[PDB]
DNA sequence: CAGGCCAAA
DNA sequence: CAGGCCAAA
DNA sequence: CAGGCCAAA
DNA sequence: TCGAA
DNA sequence: CAGGCCAAA
DNA sequence: TCGAA
DNA sequence: CAGGCCAAA
């Protein structure tokens, strides 16, 4: 029996794209200094311990694609970032022969040079560190004396501007040449900071534990023997990272009266649940299903997130748990490792009258070549004969939305709770 | 087949100068194209002005 | 001599797509008949011989 | 240049050789994320050997 | 700079022949990339920036 | 290429 | 023995 | 060393 | 098959 | 000894 | 045989 | 990955 027709299925076309960048980063060797941070609003008073390792923003999309590539990627609905990779190699670390001070400087040819690398500090439940930018002192450029007012969003925007230049019509175009074009370096200014409670104003019982021994969670290498060596090599397969909303399916409300019918889910959890926790132990953890969310494509689409391009540099690529699909699915929380690299401050040769850490430090700079690759995928269904692409109903996607209309997304700038990332409302640019 | 150059850093895709394409145009503005409906001349196809739909 | 940079060229992405269709056609078996076509404009008067191949 | 001989002619051009040392950033720190604000003086030393045959 | 001046020139003592001495010759001509300046452009604008020449 | 989606396996 | 002619290859 | 130049092949 | 083995 | 905890594997 | 294979 | 374009070979 000859078969004139066979179930060939749909005509689905899948596209794959890869993006490569190479960056050169200069990080200063900040001293380990305790700084007092005043209480403000929900933030209590806390002591802050600065550290010299600068963070590598490999969790954001601008780190991988240029504005032109992002603008063209906007034209392919259903774009999912499948994988990312980053390799950090280190070059010769530079240490000043002698500081600006001359009376007691004792310039030296010999030098001790150590490189610190951290990979999982952000996910450690008890460290509760975060990324901050400091304001250095005039006499000791390696000694932080406060915190800059630049937020994480502003820091990443400035870094992207340094990477890709301005527009040709901008008056400040001559200030920052495109690093992607020139191959120059980009000074990194965001460094890790450990935190501990400030018990001076505490009334009643006090916690006097001090800082945790965070040095036990970082690698340290002799920078003299690390010249031209691979220091970091990380790969990350994204669980769910929709960069462009899927194609809008043909609504079944215009065809069938059955569109609102229910069907049994059984014991399987078809709807994602949001978990609220209280680290102050004043309230037990709560899990809530049917969280406020709405579709990101279709008749009642709310594309605020993608229109705002929050995923470019304001929100990380990895967004598992945030986005739900109507397909029978399983969803788990996802987060990315945090890469921190930097040179330890070199103590000055001058003597110290009492047993304590170094009082002055030599200027130092590390040289890091970062090679990053991002691989994505796209889908075009061609479900219907006419009217362009339409996707299947089971591919409909919803995003968590606040009661005030702002979408909810992951952020990696806030310290973790229970070794977990935190969902927060996106802020309009 | 399709191609996306990504020649420049910003502003979307731009192609190389050597990839610029021109099409034959009549003096009245209608483009000129092949048609296979007319009989051949010298075993060759004929160019004719396109007609607006 | 280690090479930190190399001439990697442009980032050109090439896409390939294919389209498949299956059609069923019915063609009638026309007779071979001579038909007279009148002259009109540049077209001269001509005899026309129909054929059954669609 | 054209010759009256039965010939074939095509456009010709020569490759452009550019060599040089990249500027070395000064060790001084920078307050904001940007390229180097000051650079150390540097010089490259190139021995060029050229031959022309006619 | 390469071949010196003529013996009758008054500036003959300024630049000794490099072909004779073997000295060096400072090169002063360097590459420059260009892009359009859209600040004064009226109407549509091209805001592509510099190409990644690295 | 049918059973809780298929463009997943 | 179909694609810029076929009686050319 | 003759046929679209020979000092070319 | 919201990493992936 | 980096990805939803590590003192679990 | 206006590179030259 | 230089010589009349490269995303062609």
């Amino acid at each position: 029996a000859t078969a004139i027709l066979r179930p060939i299925g749909l005509h689905v076309e899948k596209f794959q794209q890869t993006y490569r960048k190479k960056w050169r980063f200069l990080t200063s060797a900040n001293a380990n200094v305790i700084l007092a941070e005043a209480a403000s609003g929900e933030r209590p008073a806390r002591w802050a311990l600065t550290t010299g390792m600068a963070s590598i923003p490999w969790e954001y999309l601008f780190f991988y694609m240029s504005p032109a590539e992002y603008n063209r990627m906007k034209n392919y609905p259903g774009t999912f970032a499948k994988s990312a990779s980053v390799r950090i190699r280190t070059w010769n670390t530079r240490v000043a022969f002698q500081t600006g001070d001359t009376q007691t400087a004792n310039a030296t040819l010999n030098q001790n040079k150590f490189l610190q690398v951290a990979k999982g500090i952000r996910s450690i439940p008890f460290i509760c560190s975060t990324n901050r930018k400091y304001t250095y002192s005039d006499t000791e450029p390696m000694q932080p004396t406060g915190f800059a007012t630049l937020t994480s969003y502003e820091y990443r925007d400035g870094l992207k501007t340094a990477m890709y230049g301005y527009d040709n019509d901008n008056k400040d175009f001559a200030k920052k040449p495109p690093a992607d074009a020139t191959g120059a370096e980009i000074y990194l200014q965001d460094y890790l900071t450990i935190y501990t409670n400030d018990a001076r104003a505490t009334t009643g019982t006090k916690i006097l534990a001090g800082f945790p021994p965070y040095k036990n969670f970082i690698e340290e290498f002799d920078a003299s023997a690390c010249i031209n060596t691979d220091v970091v090599a990380m790969d990350y397969d994204f669980s769910y990272a929709p960069l462009v909303p899927q194609f809008a399916p043909v609504p079944n409300n215009l065809i069938t009266q059955n569109y609102n019918g229910s069907y049994p889910a059984g014991t399987k959890n078809e709807v994602t649940a949001a978990k609220t926790t209280d680290s102050s132990q004043a309230t037990a953890p709560t899990q809530v299903r049917n969280a406020p969310r709405k579709y990101i494509q279709g008749p009642h689409a709310d594309t605020t997130f993608f229109d705002e391009e929050q995923n470019y540099l304001r929100v990380p690529i990895e967004q598992g748990g945030i986005f739900e699909e109507v397909n029978v699915e399983t969803v788990h929380d996802t987060q990315m490792p945090s890469i921190n690299v930097g040179i330890r401050a070199v103590p000055k040769l001058t003597t110290i009258d009492e047993t304590t850490q170094a009082n002055s430090w030599l200027d130092a700079q590390g040289y890091f070549e970062v090679d990053c690759v991002l691989t994505t995928e796209s889908v075009d269904p061609y479900t219907y004969i006419k009217g362009g692409c339409y996707s299947a109903n089971t591919k409909s996607q919803l995003q968590y939305f606040a009661s005030d209309g702002r979408p909810i997304a992951k952020v990696y700038d806030n310290p973790n709770v229970y070794g977990r990332m935190q969902m927060i409302k996106t802020v309009k640019p």
